[PDB]
């Protein structure tokens, strides 16, 4: 089930062919129409009505910048354009029909009551129009290009952490600090760094847009439960897989026996984690909330262990 | 090497540039061209004929909806269109070269006799003509856009299902079900649920379409062996990784010792798992066969045990 | 921080919008505009020149088929083109901007002293210009299409290498190869093949493009330490997962027992596995060097045992 | 260090050579002399006197039929027997000087002031007579045959517990108990005996006989403790080992699977195991009290599991 | 409860302070008495006849060598003798008293009718004479030398072996048989020895001799059973500890790969093990059977492993 | 085979039945006879002159007080005694038959020539005499009781040392130093006992009386080898079990991390140990030197394990 956003949040309605947006203002000349995105032309931005009664399931397409409603006809001309009246004519309510393989992501937006589709192009004019509803083409598929949203918290559900692989990793074994006996100090210091992992995969709700930038802390498992490794302050990228350094350091000293060569050796268990949660989002311009569930997932390590043995 | 359809399935040519399908009719006006996408319209489906003798290793691109063979040649006005005859002339007749890089899904339809490449674009006139095959530009590489395939079953290879990773994890940890002694009855209730993956990785034959939706069993490791869990159906995309629930459910009691204080401990095996396999499709509209062979991924869980322990 | 190319690497400024490249040559009639990429057309490649002085941090962009500099202004037409003396005017210095979410591997050119940004679009004309900087457009984003380079070697930093899962997995379990007491030869033969896998991933360094053929050896576990498997020829693609073929041979015999049924058990251990790596190339056309650093990681297999245990 | 009792303690001198224990009585005709065993003759007891001050470290012999003291002198005749005042003459008190080899659980009983040494033989006579002590004959070396003493407590030092060696022994493996689906019960009934092992070993303290009759709970280990069970009302032996059995009994009963065939394997820990301990015993006719310090080592088993594990 | 022997098997009455053994001839004069142990004087065996009736938990002591019964009375002289009538007079019952302590192995025959317990002495004639038995002496006391017998077989009850302890011991580690690739041939062989050990413990029925000589097959683990091991053909001391020698001998050879230096490692599984056990005996002068229950202890091995790991 | 000693090295013989050595002097008035041992009586010592020729296989008996050789005849009285010449007449050789059962530590000294066995009692007269040869009765038998003998070394054959069990021992788990953060310095000190074992075992070899005492270092497991702990100075008995204690003590510091609550478990591995080994020894008198083969076995410990681990 695509994600269809709630009357509050504003979006782009993006063209699979044209790869334009939807425009609708009060002036220059050509009241819709078509073009590049701007994130700044509020002319680009709509939000949808939730249709209600007979008109339930459907939808409105408002124009934020001119508060009008789209429409779509097939005898008067012009086939399409703006109006008044939030959904006042039977010509305002559209049916979200999401494609197929390629076409997933996108939907056509079909008004029922005249049995025609919207059409997005650069190839033929008018470059924003209708087509018969019975004859689909690829240029009558949209999909969302959401608002700017900034990503407020991460809330991990720990409780569910989960240990998909587990090695144990020597992170310096070597170690062979002597001396004969009755010495009386011999400390080691311990400093290794591990290349880490970090994907916030989408599960559901709210569909962030893949790259956005953000900050949070990432899951680390103690020793029975998960909790989050606030210290890493990297800069993640929503839905995309990447790397951060931990490094691992310890300072210990050993020496009171009849005669050893203390030994040390560091290990770590390494290995493949995941963990779900979920991230609370506002609109910049408005502040709307919403939420996205997902799967945060990286290679990790956990339960440092030093282990101290005497030789003769 | 990149997959070249038998004589009898069906495809479209999308151009890498123009972005769109050639066509060939008999009617209206112009009869082969350009066109967006439909995919009900015979117009745009071709299938190749097999050259021989000389023409070994070259194709001709048959029209679904006329029958009519594609040409290209450079003295001669149209330089590309129609004709009967099932390459009966050399100019029906093209080398299929697979590009690289970004073009790698992607290929040149040359006609070596003339030294022309075919030509997809939209920002020049005509937009489907060709070219001097000498001078490469981006316009002149295609893709299949193959016809609706149905996945009629899959196959998985179990004799060589193996197993990636392995972490034991319990599920149900906590059980302190107790009384002081000669009690009678203690019984215990699991109820576990694990997020599971799922991925189907083409590796060879058929290039099913990405994301292409469809229902199977998916496998199971059972404790020597890997099986089909016939339960779950989830609707999977193919070549892409999917999510699902595994719920563990179990109900035994314990009790007949001297004095106890039953404990039950529910464990699993979870991991990283695949299992290679073969896919059965056939064609909507004809019924003709190919095959797939992939190899499926995904994170699973096995080996449930149920560990009883009395305390005093 | 994205990867800007040194002074002596070549590129092409292919657009976001056009989808298109640049151009700039001596003639014919218009000397810079769009073109569709065509990787022998010198016309298409550019380099850069570092700025320095107040002019540190921009850049000019060189046009390798004419010497000359790109240039964008507001007042004089036209507002773009070509113009020697490499830099000579303050029309010819360049701010490089990287983009967000989806055009994260884009840029805008935007020349500051004028404060005004080129515009490669194919919608409307001209469709090589510039606009008023502070009005931001999508068909104001390039990226770079780098020139055909070639990967003279890899050298893998073994020293990190990491076990990331390990699960025994037992290739030839089935073995009761007998007899009664006192034979004298009993040979086994070993001949498992497993599917391993292989993907290069990009770090930092030189942003080699995906898909990019080329050869090399691939990482594999000792028992202490990673060495780098010469035999695996197979032909790889950046960034890409791959996959081949590890087949595990082995023949040993045994017997000279009181009486017993020799059995042999050949075991591996199989799971995921990543190192660091560094790759070398080289201009084709140039020489000019320059390095990228990456991940290797893939399915593998180490640690072939062979066990014998006789039964009676 | 041998074990001398202190003041309140009884015991018979027992003969090395004659085997026989020495008498002090008041009449018949001979007052003192040599006698088998008599359990019940009071004429056979005596206890000691503690020499102080030129006398510490030496002892005085006290017939407990008669009150006196015995005596052992080279010049005048008798050159032994008994006499009132409890140590009056310097010819009453004795070294105790342990024997070496076979006999080092003996000594001689050497009157210095005199250099003669007690003499208890059948070969020649007087049978109860001294000899000049610088010549040492095996018939000069006594034991200890202490008064019947009784067991009032045994009390283990559980802290101190170890384990010595630990296997697994699968009590019942065998356990198909299946059906193919939703049925509903599904009982287990474990009832394995396993014969385990039991030595109270002398290790300072109060020298019970070996072979002395008791009864006490015996150790266990639970799970980070050891604990004495209780329920083992075997009769042991001191210093010998002894066997007794231990039977693990339980039923549990498992079904709530789509379709199973529960099995069921029951495991226990079995291996070698020690504590410390020490006994308190008390005279049977006085009541006098004394301990002793032992560590107990025995075969046990622990840790009883039961492995629940579906199949189809 | 002490072993007494049946009806039909002989015996020898020794005397724990005469430590010599009773008779019972038709001549020379004196007819009965003590003797030194001379194992073919018929002279010295008995067997004993059980009371029924009023007699019944009583028995006779019937002389081998005159068929003649013992009796003991106090007011007829003399005191003790033969007598014919296998238990016709009253003064031919005896009760059989078990010592404690240093005289559990050992009983009194106290003859109650008259209140009267024979005597075995050498310090006192007669020394073959009986005692008022209420007054207990420990010349009164006798213990069972029972006839030559000879152990005819030894039957494990292998379904009840157990395993103590176990640690893998590796026999020959070191293994560096190489050559650089390609080779052809590299054999190994295995020849080393580990001292056993071996003690067939009593547990009840008949009480064989301790230090007794025979041979028999001795317990072995196998893989998941016990089983007897014929090849050791040492000679066993009954209840005594001994020690055999184990030698593992084997020859492998391997080579087959691309390069290697093939190494093997034969390993057991070492640890003390028991397995309860029946004796079946015969006397050797009339074939008269009977059982002994015991138990067998010892340090062996088992699970020989050869592990075969190349290097390069 | 039972232990005959060579020419050089004295001994006593002492008799089963009458529990008195031989002696042999040149006054007072009987020349040999028994009696009761005096380690220091040059009478009672006899060694032992091999037969060679016909008599190979026989021995004579030297007093070491007078040099002659004992005899033993049926006809000439007396039928026993001393004679000069070292084996001059038949009568001086001896056949030595070990006895069974209770009397295989014993052997009668039989001269055949004569048919005529050694005699040693204390109830008949002469207590030293003979009897005819094949009338076998208890008196007849002898055991060595060899000269008082010095342990000068113990010589562990380490190389065949060996691990009968092994179970790990946590020394101190309870180990909760802690802190909140940044702290500097957190000091742990171990210090545990555990009471070990150590027996001597006899193999082979002269026979060392048992309870002999002497001092030597004990086994030990290093790491892959067995070491002698010459620290341990306990006093040890020849072929009984002693205990002895052993300290761990160890002092070590932890603390460098981001915020923790070090955590320390100092572990051993424990279990029980045997190792070969031969003595020598030599007479105290002369110097006559002879080694002994034995098995050293003994409840140890070995592995000292500090592991660090932090908590927050
Ligand atoms: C002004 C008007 O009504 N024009 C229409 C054309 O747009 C229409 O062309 C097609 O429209 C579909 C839209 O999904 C595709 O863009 C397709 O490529 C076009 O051919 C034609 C009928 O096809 O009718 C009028 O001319
Ligand atoms: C009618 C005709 O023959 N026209 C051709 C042009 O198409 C051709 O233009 C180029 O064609 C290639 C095709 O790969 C690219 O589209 C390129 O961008 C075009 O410039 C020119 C020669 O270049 O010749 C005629 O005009
Ligand atoms: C010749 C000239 O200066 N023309 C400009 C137009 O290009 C310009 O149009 C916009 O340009 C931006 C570039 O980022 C986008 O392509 C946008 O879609 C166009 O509308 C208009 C002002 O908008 O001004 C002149 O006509
Ligand atoms: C009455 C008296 O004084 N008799 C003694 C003997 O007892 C003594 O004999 C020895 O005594 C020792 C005691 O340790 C041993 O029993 C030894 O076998 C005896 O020979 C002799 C001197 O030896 O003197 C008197 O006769
Ligand atoms: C001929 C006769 O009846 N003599 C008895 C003695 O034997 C008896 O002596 C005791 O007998 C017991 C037997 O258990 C012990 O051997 C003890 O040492 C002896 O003293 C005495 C009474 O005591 O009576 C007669 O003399
Ligand atoms: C002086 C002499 O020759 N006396 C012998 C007795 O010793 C002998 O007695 C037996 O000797 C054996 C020795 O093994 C046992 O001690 C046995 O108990 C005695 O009976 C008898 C014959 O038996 O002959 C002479 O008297």
């Amino acid at each position: 089930d695509i994600y269809i956003p709630p009357e509050g949040l504003y979006f782009r309605l993006l063209g699979f062919a044209s790869r334009q947006v939807i425009f609708a203002r009060n002036s220059p000349s050509p009241d819709v129409g078509l073009s590049p995105v701007n994130d700044q032309a509020t002319d680009q931005y709509f939000s949808l009505i939730y249709g209600t009664g007979e008109h339930a399931g459907l939808y409105a397409i408002k124009s934020k910048a001119t508060g009008k409603v789209l429409f779509s006809r097939r005898p008067a001309e012009p086939y399409v354009g703006q109006i008044d009246g939030d959904g006042r004519y039977p010509d305002n309510w559209f049916k979200i029909e999401p494609g197929k393989t390629y076409l997933s992501k996108y939907f056509r937006l079909v008004q029922p009551s005249t049995g025609t589709a919207l059409v997005s192009r650069t190839h033929l004019q008018p470059y924003f129009w209708n087509h018969p509803q019975t004859e689909v083409f690829d240029d009558q598929y949209f999909t969302f290009l959401f608002e700017d949203m900034s990503i407020d918290k991460i809330e991990y559900d720990l409780k569910d952490g989960r240990i998909l692989s587990s090695t144990p990793n020597v992170l310096a074994t070597q170690t062979l600090e002597n001396t004969s006996s009755q010495t009386q100090e011999m400390s080691f210091n311990l400093s290794q760094t591990l290349t880490q992992t970090s994907t916030f995969a989408y599960t559901a709700g709210f569909t962030i847009a893949v790259g956005t930038a953000f900050k949070a802390g990432v899951p680390i498992f103690a020793e029975t439960e998960f909790k989050v490794d606030i210290s890493v302050d990297n800069q993640w990228n929503w839905g995309e897989e990447n790397t951060f350094s931990k490094t691992y350091t310890a300072t210990f000293s050993v020496r009171a026996g009849p005669g050893e060569t203390v030994k040390a050796v560091s290990t770590v268990d390494s290995g493949i984690i995941n963990v779900p949660f979920t991230a609370y989002l506002s609109s910049k311009s408005t502040g709307f909330e919403v939420t996205t569930e997902g799967i945060w997932r990286g290679v990790s390590s956990w339960d440092l262990r030093h282990t101290l043995t005497s030789v003769t």
